[PDB]
């Protein structure tokens, strides 16, 4: 049994009181009061759609992903990967798939900066997509689930997709439950072949043990998987720490 089902296990057992406590405790997050204000005001310029835009730039601003020309966004939901790609200098084309419907987001308009290079589409279940020429694959599925053979089962789904999609390009794909040793398998392969590293983003919440496979990198994946468990361990034995709170992106005007 490893860390991670470990972690998972405790997670699980938490009351919702502690599990709200939990899940943010010591992490990092942008303050979205300002952009969630002028969207419900139905801006469209400077504000970020979701969490997303600050999630991805904190990987783009380290090198960690470099997009560039054409971008594809699997798993797009609101657009928050996309507009921001969008604004990227070497980046000529944003497209966005996403399943929508209930239970899933739509995506939202935008006028934020390089809006004109995007194109999002709703009712898309990468599943059953095939496979296009792309520069820069960009996917952020992975849907959580109390029940870590079910994430297992989720994540594994996710590589297996992705792999036709990765031809020497950029790219960083979410790693929903990256610590089960049937997924830790198929990412040592998948390293092998298409290099890159698995890195934790710090905007991510304890509730979730996500990382995330990034094409420019090298290292040990079963050591940054172990050096994750060992951290939301012990974000458990302590008194909730506030999360640090960071400016949220802006994302500008106009067109590209
Ligand atoms: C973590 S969210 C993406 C958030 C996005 N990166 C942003 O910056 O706004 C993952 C998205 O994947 C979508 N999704 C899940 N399974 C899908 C599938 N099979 N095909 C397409 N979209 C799917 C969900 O609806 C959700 O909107
Ligand atoms: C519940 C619901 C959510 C979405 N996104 C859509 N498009 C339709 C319905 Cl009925």
């Amino acid at each position: 049994e490893t860390l991670g089902e470990k972690w998972k296990k405790k997670l699980n057992q938490l009351s919702r009181k502690e599990f709200d406590l939990y899940k943010k405790s010591g992490i990092t997050e942008v303050d979205r009061t300002e952009a969630k204000e002028g969207l419900k005001r139905g801006e469209t310029t400077h504000h970020a759609v979701s969490r997303g835009s600050a999630k991805l730039q904190w990987f783009v601003e380290r090198n960690m992903v470099i997009p560039e020309g054409r971008v594809i966004d699997l798993g797009c939901g609101r657009g928050g990967w996309s507009y921001y790609c969008a604004g990227l200098k070497k980046v000529t084309e944003v497209r966005g798939y996403t399943k929508g419907g209930p239970g899933h987001e739509e995506p939202v308009p935008m006028s934020t900066y390089g809006w004109n290079i995007v194109k999002l589409m709703s009712g898309k279940d990468v599943f059953y997509l095939p496979p296009e020429k792309c520069d820069t694959l960009l996917c952020d599925i992975g849907e959580s689930s109390p029940s870590p053979t079910v994430e297992e089962s989720r994540t594994i789904r996710v590589l297996k997709m992705v792999e036709p999609w990765l031809k020497n390009n950029q790219f960083c794909i979410k790693v929903l439950n990256p610590y089960m040793p049937t997924v830790i398998e198929h990412l040592e392969r998948l390293q092998r072949k298409h290099g890159g590293m698995l890195v934790r983003n710090p905007l991510s919440r304890n509730s979730t043990h996500e990382m995330y496979w990034i094409s420019n990198g090298t290292g040990n994946i079963v050591s940054s998987v172990n050096m994750v468990s060992r951290l939301l361990l012990n974000r458990f034995t302590m008194t909730h720490r506030r999360p640090t709170i960071e400016k949220d992106v802006d994302l500008g005007a106009g067109t590209r």
